């Protein structure tokens, strides 16, 4: 069970999809797709979101293998 | 760039490839490839590795968005 709180974390800060995408050097659709947890986030993608928002990966994404 | 400390964390505990393979639901070749970071750290796997080794994934894998 992977629980994504990408958008929740985004709300904890307040940076919009257009500006965040530009910061991550990605397309706006890329970050917006991640918000819907259905775009397949690879670590590099997750890392940059984590990095620019400065938020622990564990906070952003939650992994419950149980 | 990615710096892999998977070996270091495994030394922090003492879990080897056969056990991790069973825990991560993967083949031993998969985890062996991850140890050499040659297989490329799959994000889905990285999350479970973090959990099974019980260590923050940033400690396990070191990531630079450059």
């Amino acid at each position: 069970m992977i629980i994504n709180n990408l958008k929740l974390i985004r709300e904890k800060k307040k940076i919009s999809q257009s500006e965040l995408a530009a910061l991550l050097e990605v397309s706006r659709q890329t970050i917006n797709g991640i918000e819907k947890n259905k775009y397949n986030p690879s670590l590099q993608l997750a890392l940059k979101i984590a990095y620019y928002l400065n938020t622990p990966l564990e906070d952003i994404f939650q992994w419950q293998p149980e």
